């Protein structure tokens, strides 16, 4: 299995969702950007693998999921099987890593995309190993139920350019963004 990584996007007051959607108007450059970054493998023969939170599943439009072109795995204790359209379900985030190590994916999988949510992002941003953070910097303030979790930049280093990451400030719908690259390594 290759890289561990998160993706998200977050308003200036670290705000990454309202009422289970997006706290912003819809970006359609920065939603094609996730896409992007998600999808493309960089192993002949693989796919990626998502993993997210039950309330993350369930915010994706019913169409819409499972994502497409990746596996597609859910976190949660309550639920019994994954989801309609899911493909996996896993106890807990290192159940989930634990998996991808068996005999069922560990040929199939390249790199490993956590997209949300709260609580899935800080364990796994507070857990030891080589990890990396997408973060799509909405540069303005949105009302927001859910906060991405501190990043620390003792550990966490921003990344002075990265392939295929436009460096550059990004404008939609009047709302400026821009798109940046933390790795740490413990
Ligand atoms: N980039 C962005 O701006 C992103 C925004 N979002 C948004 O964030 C919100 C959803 O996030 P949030 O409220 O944090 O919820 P989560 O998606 O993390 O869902 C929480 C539920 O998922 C299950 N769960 C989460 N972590 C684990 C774990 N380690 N092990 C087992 N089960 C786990 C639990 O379910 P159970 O009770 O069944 O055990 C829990 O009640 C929505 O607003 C959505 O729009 C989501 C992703 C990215
Ligand atoms: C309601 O959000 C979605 C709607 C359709 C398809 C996928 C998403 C998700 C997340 C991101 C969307 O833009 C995103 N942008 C970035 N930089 N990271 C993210 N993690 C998302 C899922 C996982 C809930």
């Amino acid at each position: 299995v290759g890289s561990l990584n998160c993706i998200v996007a977050v308003s200036q007051n670290m705000g990454i969702g309202k009422n289970g959607d997006l706290p912003w108007p819809p970006l359609r450059n920065e939603f094609r950007y996730f896409q992007r970054m998600t999808t493309t493998s960089s192993v002949e023969g693989k796919q990626n693998l998502v993993i997210m939170g039950k309330k993350t599943w369930f915010s994706i439009p019913e169409r819409n999921r499972p994502l497409k072109g990746r596996i597609n795995l859910v976190l949660s204790r309550e639920l019994k099987e994954p989801p309609q359209g899911a493909h996996f379900l896993s106890r807990s985030l290192d159940d989930a890593l634990k998996l991808t190590e068996q005999p069922e994916l560990a040929n199939k999988v390249d790199m490993v995309w956590i997209v949300g949510g709260s609580s899935v992002y800080k364990e796994a941003m507070n857990h030891p190993g080589h990890l990396k953070l997408f973060v799509t910097r909405i540069m303005q303030d949105f009302e927001s139920d859910t906060f991405f979790p501190e990043i620390d930049l003792e550990k966490y280093k921003l990344l002075p350019e990265y392939p295929g990451v436009l460096s550059d400030v990004q404008e939609e719908k009047g709302i400026k963004y821009k798109f940046e690259v933390y790795e740490k390594n413990d």
